[PDB]
C-alpha cells in the first residue's frame, strides 16, 4: 500500500510522482523521508505500469537541508553501526528513469537528492547548495562526488568549502541541471518530460540509463565496450523490432 | 583513392574527409564506417599530413544511421560481426582530428563528431541521440562521450528523451570547441587544421595522447603519464628548436 | 624561511603566497616550485592557518614555466630530476588553497592555478596551454586538469592550438570558481579565504579530500569513501559544536 507520513505519491499513466510533504520543516530530509522515498521509488520501479518517476517538493523548497536534530548527538559508533545515509543508495539502484523537479531550496541532502536523479528540471527559483561545512561536517549523501563530477572542481570546491548557493541560471550552464523552466511551469514541464520518457520502450530506456551511468564507473575504453554489448543485446528484444518497424511505418510504437 | 561514400582532399599538411551521401543526408552505414576509417588511417600514416578534418554538407554533417542495417539484425549477427566496433579505428588515429560540423549531427553523426579531438560547429549545428525512440540505445559511444562532455543531467535528458541541442547550448555545455557562422565553417576549420598541422608532429601526437589519458585512468595516473611524455619530448629536435625560437624571439622552424 | 622568488604573509588564519619574479612575469622555475611547495607545506602544518592563497602580480599570475631553464635540458636531466614532480607536494597540502588569478595564467601558470582548490579570476585573466609550439606539451598536469575541467573538445582546442581563453569563457566552461573585477581580486580572495579559514579546520580538510576523490576512482568508490569520512566527522568536537550552534541559532565556536 502507498500511504506515507512524510511524502505523497500519485500514479498517473506510466508516470509516478513522489512529492516531499514536510511543510513545517521546508521539506528537510530526515531518516523517515529517506526510508519512505526509497520505499516508494523501489515499489514504482518494480511496478511494470510505471516508466518514469518524478521526485519533487513544494514551490518554496525541493528540500531545504536535513533534520540536524537527528544528527546532532549521533556518535561515530551509531554512524558506523547504522551506516547512516547508506539507504539512499537504494534510490540509485532504481532501474526506471527518475526526474528531479526542483523548485526553491535544494540544500545539503536536498541538493544531493536532486543529483541522484537521472534528469534534473529546475524552476528559475531553484537554489542549490551544500552548506554542511558550516555545521562542522561535509556532504554525506554523495555531494562531494556528484557535484564535482557535474560542475568541475573549481565550482564544487567553492560551494562545498564556502557553502555559497548557486541559482538556477548558474546551475544550468555549469552542468548541474538538464533545463530551467519558469516556476509556475515546473510541475507541468516535469510531467511532460516524464511522459515522453515513460512512453519510451521500458527496456531500451533502462539500458540507456544504465549505459550513461557507466560513464562514471570505469575508463572510457570499458564504457565503450559495455555500451556496445548492451546495444547488441537490445536487438534480442521485441521492443527494438517494434520500434524500428514503427519508424519505417511512420507511426507510434506499441510496446 | 576512389571512395563510394566519401571524398578525400589533401591541402599542404591537412587532409579532409568529406561525407558524400547527399541522397541520404550523410547518414552513416557500414560502408561509410569502413571508408572513413580506411581513409583516416591512410592519412594518419602519411608523414606529410599533420591534421585531419572530417566534415559533411551544409545541411547535415551526418543526419543519423541507416535504419535498413539495423531493422532485421539479431543479437547473434551483431555479436559475431561486433557491429560498430570498426569505428574504434578512428580513435586509434594518432594525428589530431577536427570535426567540422554543420546542421544535422544526429545519432551516429553526433557520435562521429564526439570521436574527433577538436569540434568546430557551424551556428546551424544540431546535436542529438534519438536511438531511444527506435527502441535501442547509442551504439557508437554516445552514452560515454556525451556524458563526459556535458554532465549527467543533460546527457540523461538528451539520451532518454531524444531532444536536440543547438550549437550555442553545445558550446556552453562542453560538447564543442568553438561556434562559427555557417558560411565560415570550412574556412575556420582549415585555419585551425593549418595551425595544428604546422606544429611539431610528434609534440601534437603526444599532446593529443596525453589529453586522451584523462578519460582512461585516475588523475594520479594521468599526471604521471603526462610528465613521462613531457620528459620524452626532450629527446626530440623539435623541443630544442621550439624553445630556442622563444628565447631568440623568432618563429620556430619545425622539421 | 627567507625566499628569493616568493612573498609569504600570514593574517589571522589566512596565509598568502605571492609569486615574485616580476622581471619574468612570474615564470615558474625550479626555485619557484621548491619555494611555493615549501611555503605551502609550512603553512599546511601550522594549526593557526586555515586557508592558503596563491597569487601573482596584477599583470601575471604566471606566464608559463621558465623556458630558459628547460632549453638547458636533455632527456637525462629531465628523467633523472623527474622534472616538475615536486609540484605534487602542493597537491599533498591538506588545507584548502585558493588561486587568485590576475592577467596571464599560461602553461605552468594555468597548471598551477588548476592545482588549487578554489580558483578566483579577475575579469582581466587570460588562460592558456601554449606548450605545443615550443615543441612540447603540458608537463604540470594541464592535459589532465584542463580536460577534466572544461571537457575534451575545448581542452584539445586549447592544447593543440595554444589559443587563449578569457576569464568569462573559463567561468562558463568549468575552469574558474568566480570572476571578479581586477581591482577587487585580492579583496575578494581574502574574503573567500577568511570564510574558509573560519570553518572547522577538520571539516574543511575532510570536505576538500572528499572532493578530490571524485577524480581518483569510480563513483561507487567515491560515494563510499565520502560516507565513511562523514561518519568519522561525528567523532570530532567541531561536528558537535557546529550542529549545536545551528539548533541554538547562534554562532559556532570551533576549537
Ligand atoms: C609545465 C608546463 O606545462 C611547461 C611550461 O608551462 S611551457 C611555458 C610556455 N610559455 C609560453 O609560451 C608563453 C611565455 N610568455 C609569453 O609568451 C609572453 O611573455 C606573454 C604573451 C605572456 C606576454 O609578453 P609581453 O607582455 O610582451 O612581455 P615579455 O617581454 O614577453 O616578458 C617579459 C620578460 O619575462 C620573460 N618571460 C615571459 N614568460 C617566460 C617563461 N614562460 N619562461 C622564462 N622567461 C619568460 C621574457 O623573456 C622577458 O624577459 P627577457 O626579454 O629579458 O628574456
Amino acid at each position: 500500500s502507498m500511504t506515507y507520513e512524510t511524502i505523497l505519491v500519485e500514479r498517473d499513466q506510466r508516470v509516478g510522482i513522489i512529492t516531499l510533504n514536510r511543510p513545517q520543516a521546508l521539506n528537510a530530509l530526515n531518516s523517515q523521508v529517506m526510508n519512505e522515498v526509497t520505499s516508494a521509488a523501489t515499489e514504482l520501479d518494480d511496478d511494470p505500469d510505471i516508466g518514469a518517476i518524478i521526485i519533487t517538493g513544494s514551490a518554496k523548497a525541493f528540500a531545504a537541508g536535513a533534520d540536524i536534530k537527528e544528527m546532532a548527538d549521533l556518535t561515530f559508533a551509531d554512524a558506523f553501526t547504522a551506516d547512516f545515509f547508506a539507504t539512499w543508495g537504494k534510490l540509485a539502484a532504481v532501474r526506471t528513469p527518475t526526474i528531479a523537479a526542483v523548485a526553491g531550496y535544494a540544500l545539503g541532502g536536498g541538493c544531493e537528492l536532486a543529483m541522484m536523479c537521472d534528469v534534473l528540471i529546475a524552476a528559475d527559483t531553484a537554489k542549490f547548495g551544500q552548506p554542511e561545512i558550516k555545521l562542522g561536517v561535509l556532504p554525506g549523501m554523495g555531494g562531494s562526488q556528484r557535484l564535482t563530477r557535474a560542475i568541475g572542481k573549481a565550482k564544487a570546491m567553492d560551494l562545498i568549502l564556502t557553502g555559497r548557493t548557486m541559482d538556477a541560471a548558474e546551475a544550468e550552464r555549469s552542468g548541474l541541471v538538464s533545463r530551467v523552466v519558469p516556476a509556475d511551469d515546473l510541475l507541468t514541464e516535469a510531467r511532460a518530460t516524464a511522459t515522453t520518457i515513460s512512453q519510451m520502450s521500458a527496456s531500451a530506456a533502462r539500458m540507456a540509463k544504465e549505459a550513461v551511468n557507466r560513464a562514471f564507473e570505469s575508463s572510457l575504453s570499458e564504457g565503450l565496450l559495455y555500451e556496445r554489448r548492451l546495444f547488441h543485446s537490445a536487438f534480442a528484444t521485441e521492443d527494438q523490432s517494434e520500434g524500428m518497424a514503427a519508424f519505417i511505418e511512420k507511426r507510434a510504437p506499441q510496446f
